[PDB]
């Protein structure tokens, strides 16, 4: 059933792909190109990865990315069209192809291109929060929620994506103070922060580094009350957190001054230093900032998904053959029609 391969030197790197994949053109950098698939009529971008078997972390980075995109199907996460290797056996197997729908914007040319009505501010976090709901029921966390990681089309259409500006701006406190464990809700904080930014045209939290970063944050919400300290597993973290000079929680309101009442109630509902207090993104979903949109029969839940397969402790080679197996055994979706 193999496809015929066609070799093509682009920017001094080798690409053989199916001939399915017509017109590759360099879009960036591993390495990304444009393509059109004839065997569909879409425009495609084809992701040659970087040395994925370089060493153990590669090799698992590789396993994890191919395994999690089989598994995403959702119209607000990215999906698989297709993946390849030109490889026709394990032995000579040292290349992989992601094959993925091509993405003209990104929400932050969006925002830095724009000022965003409070319209459109509702669908773009609308969709943002329908495919984590997905995403959070598979038991995943994207941990790396910014506005390059959210794809948007014309038709304003988004899909959550993590290309793998700083990031830390848009990350919850607990991952500042290297938190043991998170929750989900470290994604919820950074849709607060997104979505803040999206109504403002203005970074929340530009942090500088990460003590910075928190002063920032705790300058808007405010220093530990005395439930949040008795939370606190870490003896340098309380020490840290009880030697502050308390800082009053501002009143959101009086911050995102012109902005519509139900977005920066919304707002106060993401941005909670309690983790266990933040909105969920489902609960967020039924909120009354998004009652053109939601639709409690259209939100769908993702099948679960074994996380335990890309944290063993494996050789080089058996994370190559496992990596190898999942390219033999993928499944194209179906066509449209
Ligand atoms: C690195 C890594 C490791 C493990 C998992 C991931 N994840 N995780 C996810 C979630 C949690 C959201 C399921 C998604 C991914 N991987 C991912 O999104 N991969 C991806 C992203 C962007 C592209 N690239 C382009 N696509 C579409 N048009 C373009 C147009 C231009 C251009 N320069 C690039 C592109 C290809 C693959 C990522
Ligand atoms: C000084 C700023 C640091 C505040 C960090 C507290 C915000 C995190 O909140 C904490 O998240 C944990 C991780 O999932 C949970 O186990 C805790 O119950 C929750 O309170």
């Amino acid at each position: 059933e193999r496809p015929t391969f066609y070799r093509q030197e682009l920017n001094k790197t080798i690409w053989e792909v199916p001939e399915r994949y017509q017109n590759l053109s360099p879009v960036g950098s591993g390495s990304v190109c444009a393509a059109f698939d004839t065997k569909t009529g879409l425009r495609v971008a084809v992701k040659k990865l970087s040395r994925p078997f370089q060493s153990i972390i590669h090799a698992k980075r590789t396993y994890r990315e191919l395994r999690l995109l089989k598994h995403m199907k959702h119209e607000n996460v990215i999906g698989l069209l297709d993946v390849f290797t030109p490889a026709r056996s394990l032995e000579e197997f040292n290349d992989v192809y992601l094959v993925t729908h091509l993405m003209g914007a990104d929400l932050n040319n969006i925002v830095k291109s724009q000022k965003l009505t409070d319209d459109h501010v509702q669908f773009l976090i609308y969709q943002i929060l329908r495919g984590l709901k997905y995403i959070h029921s598979a038991d995943i966390i994207h941990r790396d929620l910014k506005p390059s990681n959210l794809a948007v089309n014309e038709d304003s259409e988004l899909k959550i994506l993590d290309f793998g500006v700083a990031t830390r701006w848009y990350r919850a406190p607990e991952i500042m103070l290297n938190w043991m464990h998170y929750n989900q809700t470290v994604d919820i904080w950074s849709v607060g922060c997104i979505m803040a930014e999206l109504l403002t045209g203005r970074t929340l939290f530009p942090g500088t580094d990460h003590i910075d970063q928190l002063k920032l944050i705790l300058r808007l919400v405010g220093t530990p009350g005395a439930e949040l300290l008795k939370k606190i597993s870490s003896e340098s973290a309380r020490n840290y957190i009880q030697s502050l000079t308390q800082m009053p929680k501002m009143n959101f309101a009086n911050v995102f001054i012109g902005a519509n009442p139900l977005a920066v109630d919304l707002l106060e509902k993401m941005l909670v230093l309690d983790s266990d207090k933040r909105i969920t993104a489902a609960q967020a979903l039924a909120h009354a900032y998004f009652a053109q949109y939601h639709d409690p029969d259209d939100e769908p839940v993702a099948d679960p998904y074994d996380q335990s397969l890309e944290s063993r402790d494996l050789l080089i080679d058996e994370w190559k053959s496992l990596t190898y197996d999942e390219v033999i055994s993928f499944v194209p979706p179906p066509l449209d029609q």
